[PDB]
């Protein structure tokens, strides 16, 4: 089938280690592949040994994965609705460079703004909805 990675992200640890590799697994056991790997990694970088060889790779697999269907979604977004040409440009820019933060407020001021039309922002600049039918 198509699922994550099942066994340590850390692969090499003592018993020890592998009761809070599982017991953080059965947590995520719903999750995806970098969504596991990610929160693995999180406590990893804390251990220093071998595993630091797994992260450069694991970053670079799903840095790879993301911007790649990240660029095939844009593409055929492009053609499609405004909101979702701002939403996959976001998603875009961060499946390469995860370190740029901040878009986030961009991308939801762009996301309610293409939502945000004169009726709504009419009826709540005098508050919230004043004596207003449904």
């Amino acid at each position: 089938d198509d699922t994550p990675p099942p066994p340590p992200f850390l692969a090499g640890a003592p018993q020890d280690v592998v009761k809070a590799f599982f017991e953080l697994l059965k947590k995520d056991e719903t999750k995806t592949d970098p969504e596991i790997e990610k929160d693995l990694d999180a406590w990893v970088d804390t251990l220093g040994g071998d595993y630091k060889a797994k992260f450069e790779t694991f970053k670079k697999e799903m840095k790879a994965k993301e911007a790649e269907l990240a660029k095939a979604h844009e593409e055929a977004v492009a053609k499609m609705t405004p909101e979702a040409k701002k939403a996959d440009a976001e998603l875009s820019k961060i499946a390469e460079d995860d370190s740029l933060n901040g878009i986030q407020k961009a991308q939801k001021i762009q996301a309610i703004y293409k939502t945000l039309p004169q009726s709504v922002k009419d009826e709540l600049e005098k508050g919230i909805g004043p004596a207003v039918p449904q």
